[PDB]
């Protein structure tokens, strides 16, 4: 017996399965990002791993605190608001690192 419910499933795109992937398992990083005024920003590392545990868990929604106010992060449409709004909200999405050459370098003698 078998089922394409036994697997993960990701958000639509222009790319191939073969490149989405490449992208992830590539690396194995990964990173939490909103969008401000000037594009997309990245999330604390506090924060981030909440946001990466609640579709781990199986939650279409978690809760995030921030300068000043707890944010409802919504998994299903990629989202997040206010808790007292139901209708105002600001994109947020999922993405992976590639690493920079500061990550190799030679012996500790040199
Ligand atoms: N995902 C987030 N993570 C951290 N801080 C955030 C996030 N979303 C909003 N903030 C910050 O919290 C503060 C208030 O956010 P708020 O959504 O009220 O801003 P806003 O006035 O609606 O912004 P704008 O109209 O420019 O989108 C701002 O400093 C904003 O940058």
């Amino acid at each position: 017996p078998s089922s394409g419910s036994s697997g993960f499933l990701d958000k639509p795109t222009l790319l191939s399965p073969e490149e989405l992937k490449a992208a992830s398992r590539g690396n194995g990083e990964y990173a939490w990002y909103y969008e401000g005024r000037n594009g997309w920003w990245q999330y604390d590392e506090r924060t981030s791993r909440e946001l990466e545990d609640a579709f781990s868990k199986g939650k279409k929604n978690t809760e995030m605190l921030i300068a000043g106010f707890l944010y409802v992060a919504d998994l299903e449409n990629m989202v997040q608001y206010r808790r007292n709004e139901h209708g105002r909200r600001r994109k947020i999405k999922r993405d992976i690192i590639d690493i920079p050459k500061k990550g190799v370098s030679g012996p500790s003698s040199g």
